């Protein structure tokens, strides 16, 4: 399936694309303001990720860090992001469907659309100004609003015993963002699509 990631904020960000224990293609590159990068994702891909990386600096070897997502200092992602990073997540040709999600789960940093290019399903949004109004808690110096388990790292906020809430926390992610997923167990807002669907993510969809 072919991802087009496209870069509409005012700033550079630096996408990364991973299923966690590979990159997916080139893994990572830079992206101007305007600019769009077309990765190819290989059929039946399972929990795969993409997310944006704010203020990075590498060195011409792709050696460095970012401020918000840094995947253990490589320009070329094979690993995911240290949070906040709001993340696309897909899993493809899964019993002839395809499952695109937006989650804050693990925070957030950029904001974001996930459509499909082709037929027969809807795209997911979370626009909204999280940063802006992100609890004073849980406000990540280097940018970005951290989700609860990071933060405070307990079982009800990690639901690390297959039984949690909602808590204050999750609420305030949900009330801005009504169409990504705002903890663990959240009401699934996954999208169905058909198998070998084509997908955009735009980061700053809006403005």
């Amino acid at each position: 399936a072919t991802f087009e990631i496209v870069n509409r904020c005012s700033y550079t960000v630096w996408a990364a694309a991973s299923k966690g224990d590979a990159a997916l293609d080139a893994g990572g590159r830079q992206l101007n303001s305007g600019e769009s990068w077309t990765i190819n994702v290989e059929p039946g891909t399972n929990g795969g990720k993409i997310w944006a990386r704010t203020d990075c600096y590498f060195d011409d070897s792709g050696s460095g860090i970012c401020k918000t997502g840094d995947c253990g200092g490589l320009l070329r992602c094979k690993r995911f992001g240290r949070p906040p990073t709001t993340l696309a997540e897909f899993s493809l040709n899964q019993y002839g469907k395809d499952y695109i999600d937006i989650s804050n789960i693990k925070g957030f940093n950029v904001p974001m659309n996930f459509s499909p290019t082709t037929r027969g399903c809807r795209g997911v949004r979370c626009a909204a100004d999280i940063v802006g109004q992100c609890p004073a808690k849980l406000k990540a110096p280097g940018g970005g609003c951290n989700d609860a388990c990071t933060v405070f790292q307990t079982s009800e906020y990690c639901c690390t015993t297959g039984k949690c809430g909602p808590t204050e926390y999750s609420r305030f992610f949900k009330r801005l963002c009504p169409d990504a997923f705002s903890y663990v167990l959240d009401k699934p807002t996954t999208v169905t699509c058909p198998g070998s669907s084509n997908y955009r993510v735009t980061f700053c969809p809006t403005a």
